[PDB]
């Protein structure tokens, strides 16, 4: 599991559950190609987005669907999404945890990059 | 000044100065159209991006070139940039401050929407 | 204005207005001594807490009554308050902005230390 | 493990390892009484601070020694510490995760409160 996404809800102080996460990889033609997607679990975690084999060097965009998340909670959020864009694996494979904290009008994303 | 961007540096505890910021508006074909840009001032602020007349409802993207900022400081950044995407809604409150706090491996953004 | 506190609300996307802020200085006996306090203005800012003369080097605590703020909004808060503790050092940069972003179950604070 | 502390380093994009964490509980006399303390592990996590039996209702202060953490990394940080103060267990036992993200001049703390 080289790429994991963890989402917390700062309003409820809970995992942000059932958050849609779309991962894209910048293609040769500089377009975003869909790479992987998934939903955060009850732990606010999204595991198994990709594999060591599939998660090659690239510029990746992780788009966290914070908007749908807040709407489903009956809240009108400010942001369309939380999107983290980074070069991955440029000095060899790393494991990346994208940790996002969500408020209706604010998010932060932190990356935990570890060398397997 | 309907749209303001303020950027702070969490590492140096300062405004994030000379950070390139590009604003895009989502065009009908779902592409991002350059709308406005600038560099944050010495207060880490970027004013005069747009005017009330130009700042119509729509989906906006505020792309903060965090990576160049960190490179300029000789600090290894994680993100390619910070991208803040939001719907400008005329409804109520109408001046938007997009606040960003930058760390090499983390960024946070908040919207201050006021009258 | 050597010490400024700015507070934002991450839930409402606004300045956190009328937030009580108490500043303490660590006394020699390691107790916190009331130093300054105020309520954030409508810009979520609290100015005029102290003066250059009164703001000597030392350890300061900025206690933001986040709990009363959230209760006033009818929102259930986690923290009792937000406590920002730091050393004011004369050395270099010398105006301190203590920025706080409040969520019910989260707060963040950043220091903007400038000239 | 009703109380856990997780600390990340936003500069290095890593767990904040060997971070001293002191937990205090407000006593009857309104003083802070030492409750528990520990160090974050290599995962930036601090488990086993307390027990279900020991972690009674109270106002607790979790003081994360961010200053020593940054100093040990040769960085001069702004804050003396990151200290989270909260009423715990007021509607029965909860599990509390105090998640802190550290930068030299900034921290955030989020609470993940779950009902066992
Ligand atoms: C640019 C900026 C400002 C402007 C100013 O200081 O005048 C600000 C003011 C506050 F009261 C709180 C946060 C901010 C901010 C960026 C920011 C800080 C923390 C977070 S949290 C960690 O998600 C997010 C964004
Ligand atoms: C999802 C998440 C976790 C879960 C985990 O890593 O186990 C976490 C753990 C920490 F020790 C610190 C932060 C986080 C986090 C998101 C996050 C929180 C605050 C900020 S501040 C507001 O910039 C940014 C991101």
């Amino acid at each position: 599991c080289p790429l994991m996404v963890k989402v917390l809800d700062a309003v409820r102080g809970s995992p942000a559950i059932n958050v849609a996460v779309h991962v894209f990889r910048k293609a040769a033609d500089d377009t975003w190609e869909p790479f992987a997607s998934g939903k955060t679990s009850e732990s606010g975690e999204l595991h198994g987005l990709t594999t060591e084999e599939e998660f090659v060097e690239g510029i990746y965009k992780v788009e966290i669907d914070t908007k749908s998340y807040w709407k489903a909670l009956g809240i009108s959020p400010f942001h369309e999404h939380a999107e983290v864009v980074f070069t991955a694996n440029d000095s060899g494979p790393r494991r990346y945890t994208i940790a996002a904290l969500l408020s209706p009008y604010s998010y932060s994303t932190t990356a935990v990059v570890t060398n397997p």
